């Protein structure tokens, strides 16, 4: 896997092609939050917040002994178990994605955390850094990242084009039980200040915030292959909580090294663009970052920091050319959300950011399928050739890409965090591949 | 030819018939948690390197600070430079992010809630009613398979089930009143009885922590530490793998408790609180007790952390295992010889506690745990030399002789930072050993 990555390393420079129309994107425009897409009917035809209508379908499926849309479970007990596993997975995640910045788990300073308080006498977060060498810092922080649950880790300079212009958040003193009903918009701005700070009016990231560290958190292949049914939902959910723990662990490490760190999970900016710039993978037709190790079957989170670091090289292992002819996700998508046409700089709707060259998908169609199916779908991820274990072959001199139920999952292979020992060697790391 | 390792085969070979293997007599009473060296007034205070008497972890902090300033990764162990010393301690500190006051011991506080009702996840999911709907599965065989699958998703490297032996549940917990904020927690610790009563649900009153009489089972998880890091004991990287695994324990408990609740049962998390993990682990078949006092497992030796969840969910208990640990420990004594505090006995097992920190009435090697704790401020960490030098901690201890499996009786920090690592510090060279199919989850 390390050989594959070195082989497809490209020269420095963001591979995302942009034009002069590109503007930063307000987070409220995503299909999850925008008022034009937020409300969906349930199976009874009642208009509700999309996730409430989706809950109605989960209840309906459990009652009827189903694991998904038109997918009968072995029995009601099995149906129940899948949704219990899904719901439990989300334990360390707020309101599907931890997007409110500097709230709950996503604090921009460590000062009030119980861990920081307990460790205060050592003064690790107050002491000036003892290492400023970006080479050594990159090795340290990547080692820490792996301890913190990343299966992949990369570094990029922070491209502000992918930072949301405005965040969706809640007022600071609103407790959790009012959060869903009191969501607001708040600008994210860059200023000459020493530390990340939030005011009544603004989320302020310092101009010194040079870098972004991006983590890939691998999902389980067997469970995702059940998309759009419940076990796909469960591997999705568990990985969101793994993302949260990753962000908290790594931000604390960085702070204890004498720098600042901003967590994000699904908030603050666009993870796919950061991941491509940090060399985890390449953008794809479906819109995900496709990695050599996992294809698109991997979640992303990221941490922003002033810690000096060595940016990784972007990687090009031919995804763009492959997606050009493939279109399997587009054909299998249950909502016809994914385009079969060519890449353009023009967004198909409010949910897309115009001004960058990408495949333009209709993401309101995608979200529409979630209440209908009672899950987070994932069919595109499941059917992508890159998701399958072996797409890689060797032609004698260099690596190249090859041209060509749920009861069973519960009774089948599993290992810690859903990782697969058959492939786990692919993410082994020594100093040579960290920096 | 070398037999491909089969960890499941190994466990089958050494499976015992049913019955708690811990030998006890009439001396045995439940143990008050306040008696542990961490909490007992006789041991909680330790001098620092200036001879100032402080809480043990504060004296240990003084030594970490001194070491960083002196460019050291441990007692009389020079680091590459001050930056490396700093990094080890930053890693250690960060590892503890999801753990309260070194162990999460206060029951029904912070992360260790005995009910899910107030958790943000529960509130978010409330309209589905998973925590209100009666169980759809009561078959212990299916439940055992479901809950073990969930346990692996939740980060357990090992999982086992036992009937709950109340002998190992603390008579009284250490906790804080419910109106005390975190900042005052260490100042305001109290004792509170853990009692069993005829109630539908785990509940806490002003006077008591009440576990229902229906709380039949304990689920025990092993959380694997990283071998390379632990073998730097007593230096900083051993402290770091210890720390990260405590946060993994916490995540495990919360994940699994929520799964069980959403299956229509109740679940009590614990991490280092509520009861004695090693006893539960032995009874749930994760491994065997040892001279040093830890549960030694076939997969990781003693280099594995433990947590446990208590529940009324019907389950199939696992069988205890005997792969010869007791007999090896009788003749080995390596941990005893290498222990920097001489805390571990070189003598035979007895039923009589060495001091207040030991629970009398059960046959075990009796160690002086006040001596152990005393070395922690001296070394500026959580030591772990015993775990590091234990032959069972070594990676390739199992061999096959053509007939059966057996133990192969043949048995710096810059390099660790520059060396092999993988997700959560797990090792792909061995990760196949914890693969699981239905057959090894339930008979
Ligand atoms: S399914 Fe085919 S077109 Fe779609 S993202 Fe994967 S490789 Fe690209
Ligand atoms: S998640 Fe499902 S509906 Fe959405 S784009 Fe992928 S295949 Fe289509
Ligand atoms: S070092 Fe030897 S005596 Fe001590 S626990 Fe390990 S096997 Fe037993
Ligand atoms: S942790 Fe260290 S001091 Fe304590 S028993 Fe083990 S070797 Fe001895």
């Amino acid at each position: 896997a390390a050989e594959i990555r070195q082989q497809f390393a490209m020269t420095a420079g963001s591979p995302i092609i942009v034009n002069d129309k590109l503007e930063r994107y307000a987070e409220v425009r995503t299909a999850f939050t925008h008022p034009t897409s937020f409300f969906k009917p349930n199976y009874k035809g009642e208009v509700k917040p999309w996730f409430l209508s989706a809950y109605d379908e989960k209840v309906r499926q459990i009652e009827n002994g189903e694991n998904g849309p038109k997918m009968k479970a072995k029995n009601v007990g099995e149906a129940r178990a899948g949704r219990a596993l899904e719901a439990a997975g989300w334990t360390l995640d707020i309101n599907y994605g931890n997007i409110y910045p500097n709230r709950f788990f996503m604090l921009w300073s460590g000062e009030t955390m119980t861990n920081t308080q307990l460790w205060a006498p050592v003064g690790l977060d107050r002491r000036p850094p003892d290492t400023t060498d970006p080479v050594e810092l990159t090795n340290y922080v990547k080692f820490a990242a792996r301890m913190a649950g990343a299966d992949l880790v990369g570094v990029a300079r922070l491209n502000r084009n992918w930072v949301y212009s405005e965040a969706v958040t809640i007022p600071a003193d609103v407790p959790y039980e009012q959060s869903l009903h009191k969501e607001i918009e708040k600008p994210i701005v860059f200023k000459d200040v020493p530390l990340p700070i939030e005011t009544d009016d603004e989320l302020i990231i310092p101009n010194t915030c040079e870098n972004v560290i991006v983590a890939g958190i691998a999902m389980n292949r067997e469970m995702m292959q059940t998309a759009p049914n419940s076990m796909a939902c469960a591997t999705t959910a568990f990985c969101y909580s793994r993302m949260c723990m990753f962000d908290m662990w790594l931000c604390q490490f960085i702070r204890y090294m004498g720098y600042y760190a901003i967590p994000s999970c699904n908030g603050v900016g666009q993870s796919v663009a950061f991941a491509v710039e940090a060399g985890l993978g390449q953008a794809s037709r479906m819109g995900a970052c496709i990695t050599p190790e996992f294809g698109p079957n991997v979640r992303l989170t990221k941490v922003f920091t002033n810690m000096p670091l060595v940016p990784d090289k972007p990687i090009d292992f031919g995804v763009t050319e492959f997606c050009e002819t493939c279109k399997k996700c587009a054909r299998e998508c249950p909502s016809k959300a994914i385009t079969e046409g060519p890449r353009t700089f023009e967004g198909r709707s409010i949910h897309n950011q115009s001004g960058k060259l990408q495949w333009q998908n209709d993401y309101n169609k995608c979200l529409g399928y979630w209440p209908e199916s009672g899950g987070y779908c994932g069919v595109c991820v499941a059917v992508c050739p890159f998701t399958k274990g072996n797409i890689w072959i060797h032609d004698g001199v260099e690596w190249l890409i090859d041209n060509t139920n749920i009861t069973e999952v519960w009774d089948g292979k599993i290992n810690t965090y859903g990782l697969d020992a058959d492939h786990f060697r692919d993410t082994v790391s020594f100093r040579k591949d960290r920096v």
